[PDB]
């Protein structure tokens, strides 16, 4: 009612008609006790599980320290040397405190060092009007350019802009393309030259022990990272060369340094490091994406599985979507609508056989409820639009369709 | 040494030379176990004190519960309804997480709602390159004007753009310029159409419950937030009428919405509001400055006080300080160099009397250390320095200056 920025884009929008009051692990828990498998995690921010009892100790001491902000600069530069340290090369870090800032913070620096100001983007960077998406070949009103992961499009800003790009930024994305496309993606700005930004808010910490791209044979110059980093609590850094990280001296807020969250993050590197968390979830993510797969085969659902690991979709009509959410809400099991899955490290063990339970019985009561979806196909349309929701860029240029096709489609997409 | 941005602009800069461990109250504790009075309270973040009793509870138990972001909607609703209510008027409130993000909101907002894009300025809002100081007449990489507080340099800019101005921000400040001299920058603005945004951040909710302007019998079209509300947990809000918080509807962070900050600010407006935080700090903050003053002049040492209440300031030359601020310290009291001090609920009967005593014995031992300072003079020019370090802006144009001479001063300040 009163709050303006409470509309969508907030996690947990499948219970918007039900109350959740408790996390603990890999659930959440409603008003009547009743207990639901979270496969949202706060938009993939909590890596480790709602009140990991190990960064919980950590913030609670924190708090009743009441150390103020800007007096553990030991913990602070020890949670910097733990993130440069997970990064090749020699790295400084500047703390924020969401993605967005941090992104916005990197783009500030590439265009302090270069001199330059027009930016060109791929995926998803925050909410600031800098990030708002035009059409290709359209600069917004903070000049800068979208490509929609397209090489193509890629290619003709670098052809009509590469000398005046302060950097391209670049949010990687590995369901619905490869490793070495992304790679690709990066590879033809640096070979022209131009600044690049590895944006890891989103698969930061969370596929690998630091970056993403760098298991795609990718090097940045500025990496940014959020969600991976810090189980729930506000914290994002910039990480890179220190050229690129000297004009971000001055960044700073009131609170950049409060010690909760400093806690929280340091705590969180260390338990996912402790506890194997993204290769675990490499294989358990995998087996539940095979099973749900199987599931999906046996009932004739018009549904296909994307991604695997800590990272997957359910492939669909927005139509067929707008069923399963309920269904699986009603079986006791959160996903979010058009995006990817957000396993955390509780997604282990019996868990896993939990959450397939859920999902056999909610694909049961799907196909009994809505029996005319049964046997109904999956299109290619279906897939290019669950890839542009999922990544916020087209997946290659899809078969058969002219470039042309593209643009008109993303344009249409706005 | 790895971090890019723990430079300056960081609190506690007196104390960096030992050791802070705890904060509790009115007082910060050494590794060493010595007390010592805090006035800086995170600059001004920390308006209860330390470990806040009634917080702190509130937060613990929001941490225990594990509930995820973006699932308390009740507190977060009525956190902005806690915030509109002590504005005139109907407002929308939209929740970022420090001061600079709900700033360049505002001003985006601005610029959505008029189609313009010029920003006129006077004060500090944040660390965004938006917010870059530039000289009079110079707008900066973002397009921002910077008028320094003055009318003359403001009525210079809407002569020369008023048509043009998406909006005006304005930071208020009452320690060297009156009330009556804020209201006047406004109204100027008003008066020919732009859109007025208050930048509240600093003393929203220290002065009084709600905005400093308003007792100024100044509305404004967006209000800023942050230090006030939240006892040291980032929370930040852009709050305005309605045209003005529609275009802020997607600007939504992962975590804008944890948890344990929104329990954090709720409480916070609560106890400010039990305690009569703000009008008691007003008394006990006027008795703390006289005396002061009293104690400085018996010694004849060089410094003048400025202000009362909740915001007053040590003026007196960077030598005379740079002495003032280690002898505080040897004393067990925290002073902020080059800006005002910030008194907490906390300071209040027997604290006051504790940092007067500590006050006393430090312009004594200041006094013996350096007795070529007694006697000394406090110029105009020191009086100007620190308002400028102060309230980021000249305190109108001082007896004697031409404007020519006020646009050279700070110009040599950049
Ligand atoms: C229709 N136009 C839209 C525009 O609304 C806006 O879409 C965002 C969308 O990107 C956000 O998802 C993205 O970020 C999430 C947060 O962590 C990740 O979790 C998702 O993986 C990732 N896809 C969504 N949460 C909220 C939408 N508002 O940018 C794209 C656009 C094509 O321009
Ligand atoms: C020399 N040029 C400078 C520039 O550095 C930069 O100064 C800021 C200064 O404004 C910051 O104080 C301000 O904000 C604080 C934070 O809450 C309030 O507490 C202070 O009341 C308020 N004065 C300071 N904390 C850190 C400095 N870096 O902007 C102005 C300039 C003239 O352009
Ligand atoms: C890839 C990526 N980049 C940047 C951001 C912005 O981060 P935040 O929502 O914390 O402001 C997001 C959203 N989490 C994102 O998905
Ligand atoms: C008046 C004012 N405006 C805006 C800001 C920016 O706030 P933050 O440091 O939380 O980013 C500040 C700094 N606290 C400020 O003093
Ligand atoms: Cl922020």
């Amino acid at each position: 009612m009163i709050i303006a920025n409470a509309d969508g884009c907030t996690p947990y929008e499948v219970a918007r008609g039900v109350t959740i009051v408790r996390g603990e692990g890999a659930y959440v828990y409603d008003a009547e006790g009743r207990g639901l498998i979270d496969l949202s995690n706060s938009f993939g921010s909590v890596m480790l599980g709602h009140q990991d009892p190990v960064v919980t100790e950590a913030v609670l001491k924190t708090v009743r320290s009441g150390v103020p902000a800007a007096a553990s600069l030991d913990l602070q530069n020890h949670l910097a040397e733990q993130i440069a340290g997970d990064l090749p090369g020699d790295q400084r870090v500047a703390f924020f405190k969401t993605g967005t800032a941090a992104t916005r913070a990197a783009a500030s620096a590439a265009r302090q060092v270069t001199g330059k100001r027009l930016i060109a983007s791929c995926g998803y960077h925050g909410y600031d009007l800098m990030w708002e998406f035009t059409p290709p070949g359209q600069p917004n009103s903070e000049d800068v350019l979208h490509c929609y992961h397209l090489p193509e499009l890629i290619d003709q800003v670098l052809d009509k802009h590469a000398h005046e790009l302060a950097a391209v930024i670049i949010a990687p994305d590995y369901i619905h393309v490869s490793p070495e496309y992304i790679a690709d993606l990066f590879e033809r700005c640096e070979r022209v030259g131009v600044v690049t930004i590895a944006d890891e808010v989103k698969h930061g910490y969370r596929l690998r022990q630091g970056a993403s791209v760098t298991e795609a044979s990718v090097v940045a110059d500025m990496y940014t990272y959020a969600k991976g980093i810090s189980n729930g609590w506000p914290l994002s850094c910039v990480a890179g060369d220190e050229r690129f990280l000297k004009p971000l001296a001055e960044f700073v807020s009131t609170l950049t340094f409060e010690a909760p969250s400093f806690a929280a993050a340091s705590a969180t590197l260390d338990r996912l490091a402790e506890l194997d968390v993204q290769a675990q979830l490499a294989i358990d993510g995998a087996r539940f994406v095979s099973e749900a797969a199987k599931m999906i085969s046996t009932r004739d659902l018009p549904i296909e599985m994307a991604g695997t690991g800590a990272a997957f979709q359910f492939v669909c009509a927005e139509e067929v979507e707008e069923v399963l959410l309920p269904h699986a809400l009603a079986e006791g099991l959160i996903l979010e609508p058009s995006d990817q899955q957000y396993p955390s490290a509780c997604f282990r063990g019996e868990v896993v056989d939990d959450a397939l339970e859920r999902l056999d019985r909610a694909l049961t009561t799907m196909a009994a409820a809505r029996p005319d979806l049964v046997g109904r196909e999956v299109t290619q349309l279906d897939r290019v639009n669950a890839a542009f929701c999922q990544m916020d860029g087209l997946p290659g240029r899809p078969d058969g369709w002219s470039l042309d096709q593209c643009v008109e489609y993303v344009t249409a997409q706005l």
